[PDB]
């Protein structure tokens, strides 16, 4: 059940402090399915708050203290009872140590105290995994939670193009974005809010975004591509979107903590706004819960939207991509308007 750590052989691809990045691997011979999960954990957009993050969240900025193994949980689990969806797949857990929402491509030098290479970590991991079985893969599912979910949206197309120009058009690259579908909305009450943090982060990380999204918003406005409802329509790879309607990180950046009318309308409008952004997303799972992340939580099989679980919804999504399905829905968005109106929400 354990995934074994492999630091990157290309030591030029580093975490924030210059230590090498890496990945955790549990191989599954006899399986051409490969799951590459992107860890979340917020971000940092200037020297000062990155220094604070280095004091108290150093494992998200450095590999010096990483454990040698890690137990696969939820969709990374290998037992069918915990992971009905992809229990037999090759499991990859990519630690989040770049603090850049998996967007940076900047090395640390005399002018940069930290390296932000999240976009290069994903590519270098994919490159070093071909020699360990990925070259024979049939499906590469790029998954991620929180900032890792947004990292899927930023990197799923880049993963497909890298394998294309490397002589592997048979590997079908897909994305699974969990809790990374954020809104650049107005805060309930008025450090940089959210939309200004990404604006400064891109310049601080020299972050990169999907090409077609970059061409729409152009120079100075690439921060728009960090938000799912604006970057998703420009992606070519199939992406399944998992999003709590009332995400805790979304409420945090909205300064939402007996609910009076003003806050009630704000919460119900947020749930409404998120539903609207998913109306055109065919493969989606959006329960009306106040929570954060799901796909690597051990009890991720418990939540249901309209009677269908997330593992089943992901199974139906696989079927839909096998070249319209009866009793196998892929678009599952709660309609009720308040946190925990879905009885299967976590407690
Ligand atoms: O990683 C985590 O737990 C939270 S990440 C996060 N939160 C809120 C808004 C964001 C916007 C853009 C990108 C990431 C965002
Ligand atoms: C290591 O990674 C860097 C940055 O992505 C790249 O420029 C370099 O060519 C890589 N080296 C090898 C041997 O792959």
């Amino acid at each position: 059940e354990d995934l074994r750590l492999h630091l990157l052989l290309n030591t030029s691809v580093t975490c924030n402090d210059g230590s090498p990045a890496g990945y955790y691997l549990k191989e599954s011979r006899g399986s051409r399915r490969w799951l590459l999960f992107l860890e979340g954990g917020w971000y940092c957009f200037n020297r000062e708050n990155c220094d604070s993050r280095y004091d108290t969240m150093r494992r998200l900025m450095s590999s010096r203290d990483w454990p040698r193994t890690r137990t696969g949980t939820g969709i990374l689990s290998s037992q069918p009872e915990e992971n009905p969806y992809w229990w037999n797949a090759n499991m990859v857990f990519i630690p989040y140590c770049s603090s850049d929402v998996w967007s940076g491509a900047s090395s640390k030098s005399e002018k940069n105290e930290y390296a932000f290479m999240g976009a290069l970590i994903i590519q270098e991991v994919v490159r070093e995994l071909l020699g360990r079985g990925l070259s024979g893969a049939k499906v590469l599912l790029l998954a991620g939670s929180s900032a890792g979910g947004t990292g899927v949206l930023l990197n799923v197309d880049r993963v497909a193009e890298q394998l294309e120009k490397l002589g592997y058009p048979a590997i079908q690259v897909r994305g699974l974005a969990d809790s990374g579908w954020f809104l650049d909305n107005k805060q309930y009450r008025h450090t940089c809010a959210p939309t200004e943090a990404i604006r400064r982060g891109i310049r601080y990380w020299n972050g990169v975004v999907p090409e077609r999204c970059r061409r729409q918003f152009q120079e100075g406005e690439e921060w728009n591509c960090f938000f799912g409802y604006k970057v998703y329509p420009t992606l070519r790879s199939p992406v399944f979107v998992v999003q709590w309607l009332f995400d805790e990180a979304q409420l945090t950046v909205d300064n939402v903590h007996p609910v009076q009318e003003g806050l009630r309308l704000y919460i119900q409008n947020l749930g409404r706004e998120l539903r609207h952004t998913l109306k055109d997303v065919p493969a989606s799972f959006a329960p009306a819960c106040l929570s954060h992340e799901i796909i690597i939580r051990s009890h991720w099989t418990d939540v249901q939207v309209k009677g269908t679980s997330l593992p089943r919804a992901l199974h139906c999504w696989d079927r839909s991509l096998h070249d319209p399905l009866k009793g196998c829905p892929v678009h599952l968005v709660d309609s009720c308007p308040w946190p925990h109106c879905n009885p299967s929400c976590p407690t």
